[PDB]
């Protein structure tokens, strides 16, 4: 990842926010 490591992030985000206060059904 010599040129990856932020736009990696913003997908890693992404998730955890719509998994952040969704997955507690």
């Amino acid at each position: 990842m010599p040129g990856t490591i932020k736009e990696n992030i913003i997908g890693v985000s992404y998730d955890e926010y719509r998994y952040r206060s969704v997955i507690k059904a």
